[PDB]
Parts: C-alpha cells; sequence; structure tokens
C-alpha cells in the first residue's frame, strides 16, 4: 500500500500536465484570464501577477504534497479508537456488575 | 474509511468548480461584486484586491483542507473516553465499599 510519491507526482514537465504545480498555474491563469475578458486587467498586470506568484505557489504546493495523503488515515485511525473506546466502556459496564455479585465471597 | 484527499478534492481546474479553493474566490467576488454594485468600487480595484488574495487564500485552504476531517474525529474520540472515565468512576465507587466490607478478614 506504499505508492511512492515523485517528481512525476509533483509536476511532470509538460504544461498541461496533472501535477499539483501545473493545475494550481491553470487555475490560476484562468482566473486571471476571465478578470482580463472583462474590461478590467491590461496584457501587463497578467505577467506581473504571475511570475510574482510562482514561488508561492511552488512553496504551497509543496506543503500540501506531504501532508496530503496520511491526514486521512489519521482521521480513520481516530474513529476506530472511537469504537474501541466504546467496546472498552461496555466491558467495564459488565464489571462493575460482576464485582458487586462478587462482593459476599470475601 | 479511508477517503483519500486529492488534487480535485482541492480544487478542479473550472471556474464554476466545487473545489475549495474555487468556491472561496466565489465567496470573495460575490462580496466585490456587491460592493461594485453599490457605488463603492471602480472596476480596476475589484481586479487589484482578488490578485493581491489570490496566494493567501491558497495558503489558507490548504491549511483547511490538512486539518478539517480529523478535528471531528478526535472530538467524538474525546467524549468516548469521557464516559469511559465515568464508568471508571462507578466501578472505584464500588471498590471503596467493596474493600469496607473486606475490612474483617484480616
Amino acid at each position: 500500500a506504499v505508492e511512492p510519491i515523485t517528481i512525476a507526482d509533483l509536476t511532470e514537465v509538460k504544461l498541461d500536465g496533472k501535477g499539483a504545480l501545473d493545475q494550481l498555474l491553470q487555475v490560476t491563469r484562468l482566473h486571471l484570464a476571465k478578470e482580463h475578458d472583462a474590461g478590467r486587467l491590461k496584457g501587463q498586470e497578467y505577467a506581473a501577477v504571475l511570475t510574482g506568484g510562482i514561488t508561492a505557489v511552488l512553496q504551497n504546493a509543496v506543503m500540501f504534497l506531504l501532508q496530503k495523503d496520511e491526514a486521512a488515515n489519521k482521521a480513520a485511525l481516530v474513529e476506530a479508537q472511537i469504537k474501541l473506546t466504546e467496546k472498552q466502556g461496555e466491558l467495564l459496564d459488565k464489571q462493575i456488575a460482576q464485582a458487586d455479585k462478587d462482593a459476599e465471597l470475601i
């Protein structure tokens, strides 16, 4: 169950790839494109914003990939522990009555 | 019970998608649109604010997705432990009386 996360997983070199960096850049491009299509951006702020954003987007994507997968696993582990505590509580509920019946042997 | 959070979960590439980034951008757009509809914004501050916000919104969404799911699981685990401590307290309440009755065997 060990899928090795690789540079290909982060980003393949193609512009239209499926890497996380690639798709974040694509969505940024779409938002800027709609903004320019409406009368609100010239063709130069479009480049300025993207170039400014590149490194921050990279850092965020790197942060995302490392912590992404294991969080769901942690949550499932927690809910399994929830059920386990349910059962321990039930056993102790049995325990009190068992001891109370055991009282008079002494 | 392991749903793998993916890039699609974070954001699909479409503008009108259901990704967290997409919906945060949509709500920001709605607030700015109402502000412009009232006589309070020109069509250029609208672009300036959005472009400035992009990366901060991205960072906040990434922070949100990782910690979102497991918090509820942690809370449920805590309340299960609450019930467990209830039962342990009851058992010890049985314990004191048991020992007091056991006193004279020595």
